[PDB]
């Protein structure tokens, strides 16, 4: 019985090499998009992978509400590009670039996401500061990642070029009507810097490599169908949707800020409904538009709203006070004496206490049925034209808070990607049917593969090792017409009198193209076809 | 077990117990609790007290 | 050990205590006695007791 030895190895001497951290400052350039461009020409400079960007955010002054989106390091970056004399040698999109790294908890944290950064801070006078300056890093993970010194990318003797292209400052900002958005974005200037680890390598010897490039091909709006062409040699193909919101003033009524669970967004609005849903005066409460409907809260408490009973109890009201309920606080319907959207018939129980200090309810617990959905309504959805209400009712003082939301990586209908649009996924290569599903058993499988809590419905075609191997993928029959790949879904269905149905949606498609690394004459790729 | 001998009491298990009486709904809201609950005690089957 | 849990006590080892009293000694002379003592009361150390 010959036994192989596992109490000892034969240690290896690994090639010789230096390994050093290099910061490189960069070159601006611009509705005039703001581009960094970074130059790497160093003679002893091998090999080189992680790369990470640093960006100096200013210290914000001024009135109003303001705060970053979290991760905004991530959430600011459009596009990275890096090329060689022979070409680009890699690329991705900000968003597949977030979709990544979701799943590096280190990584999102180091790009930005504190209470300091990603709380709505208020400023009192024009003087007051908001914000302090700060730095976040964000971590673009490039194939070059995976084996460490292995999967590196080697310079043979070439100049590289890193290329970010960055999202306007709106993107990453969320604000209220207050806050001086235009003077903002006047001065906002993107301050870049640009680092990697280098290997020193002596008598380095290269061989061809593989890599792998993910091209996006979004669909156009509300159609259920998008096709990447010119597929050969994919590794992977992920599906998922996206709201538009370019038909609204992307204004909501609220945002949580730093919380970013499903309960902290229902919580956040709730929070936002209870100041205008009960209401403690003296008389019926004036200040609000002519068609909402405040009623009194009898002696059981009890406000009848079509088939919802709302139990409504306030402790410590004063003997010329009453309590009131809105009935109608935000109201949709298409048709005119149909089914009602109510977000007043959400609730079931409120109690609390009314304060003769401060002159306001302070709110104890509260029963009700509100979902991310509605957390995920734009403000614009609930008085468009197809409403045959009045759809806003709430006070002046309320509309005057709403914010200002243009996130770019938002996936599904609502803000956590908590809801399911898709009942029914079919792939094509060629003609014939490659996959369907009507379940997401494919984003189960993601998850479950990537060990990922925010997986999408994905199809990976290969399963061997990463670089000891040649990736498996689905290849082409141009002779049988199999060499593009057509998706076609079936969108769950949602009630007509329901605001969310209005939300404007994209199919997006990403397939992830193998492509072999050379490195004669620089640095090369080309497409495996 | 035993007649006259130690008695196992949820109730001295407390130690200190404040809140406010609600006369709208007839309840008191309790605020801060002292008190020396174990999980064997939420873990304990009713059939087991009697 | 604890000051409101259980206690040992000698006396309540005794059930039934009979005898006769003399005048001329000024004593009881006990008869019958109906006890629990075993010996490790007997095997007990009065610094213990106290």
């Amino acid at each position: 019985i010959k036994r192989s030895n596992v109490f000892a190895v034969d240690s290896q001497i690994p090639t010789l090499y230096m390994p050093q951290y290099i910061s490189l400052s960069g070159v601006m350039t611009n509705d005039n998009q703001a581009i960094a461009s970074f130059e790497i020409r160093d003679q002893y400079i091998t090999a080189l992978n992680h790369l990470v960007l640093s960006l100096e955010l200013p210290e914000v002054k001024g009135m109003g509400r303001f705060g970053y989106v979290p991760y905004v390091g991530y959430k600011c970056i459009n596009h990275v590009s890096i090329s060689s004399c022979n070409g680009v040698i890699w690329e991705i999109e900000g968003e597949e670039l977030y979709n990544n790294c979701i799943n590096n908890t280190i990584a999102l944290k180091h790009s930005g996401y504190s209470s300091e950064l990603n709380d709505i801070s208020i400023g009192l006078t024009p003087n007051d500061t908001i914000k302090e300056p700060s730095t976040v890093y964000v971590y673009i993970k490039t194939p070059f990642d995976v084996e460490d010194t292995f999967s590196s990318l080697k310079l043979s003797d070439s100049k590289i070029t890193v290329t970010v292209t960055f999202n306007p400052v709106s993107d990453i900002v969320i604000r209220d009507s207050s806050f001086d958005f235009e003077t903002f974005n006047k001065e906002f200037v993107y301050v870049p810097e640009l680092s990697f680890i280098g290997y020193m390598v002596k008598n380095v010897q290269i061989k061809p490599s593989f890599i792998e490039k993910p091209r996006r091909v979004i669909g156009q709006i509300n159609q259920p169908t998008a096709t990447v062409t010119e597929v050969h040699a994919a590794t992977s193909l992920s599906v998922y949707t996206k709201p538009y919101y370019g038909n609204t003033d992307n204004k909501f009524i609220s945002y949580p800020g730093y919380s970013q669970d499903e309960k902290d967004y229902i919580d956040a609005y709730v929070s936002r409904l209870l100041d205008d849903l009960v209401i403690v005066s003296d008389g019926p409460p004036t200040g609000y538009p002519e068609s909402a409907e405040i009623v009194e809260v009898p002696e059981d408490g009890i406000v009848s709203i079509q088939d919802a009973d709302v139990y409504v109890k306030i402790d410590n009201v004063p003997d010329n006070m009453s309590v009131y309920l809105h009935t109608n606080l935000l109201m949709f319907g298409t048709r005119k004496n149909s089914f009602i959207y109510n977000i007043s018939k959400k609730f079931s129980a409120i109690t609390g206490t009314y304060s003769d200090a401060t002159k306001r309810t302070i709110f104890a617990h509260i029963s009700h049925s509100i979902n991310i959905i509605d957390t995920s309504i734009p403000v614009s959805l609930w008085t468009s034209q197809r409403n045959v209400y009045n759809g806003d009712n709430r006070s002046a003082e309320s509309k005057a808070k709403d914010l200002f939301i243009n996130d770019p990586f938002i996936k599904g209908i609502d803000f956590k990607n908590k809801t399911d649009i898709i009942s029914r996924l079919e792939v094509r290569f060629g003609n014939d049917v490659l996959y369907s599903e009507n379940g997401p058993i494919s984003r189960i499988y993601n998850e479950l593969l990537t060990k990922s809590n925010n997986g999408t419905r994905t199809l990976t075609f290969n399963f061997t090792p990463k670089i000891f191997f040649r990736p498996t993928t689905i290849t082409a029959n141009v002779s049988r017409g199999k060499d593009k790949l057509s998706v076609r879904v079936v969108y769950s269905t949602m009630d007509v009198n329901h605001p969310i149905y209005y939300v404007q949606k994209q199919l997006v498609v990403v397939c992830n193209d193998l492509y072999k690394v050379s490195y004669d004459q620089g640095v090369s790729i080309t497409k495996i076809m």
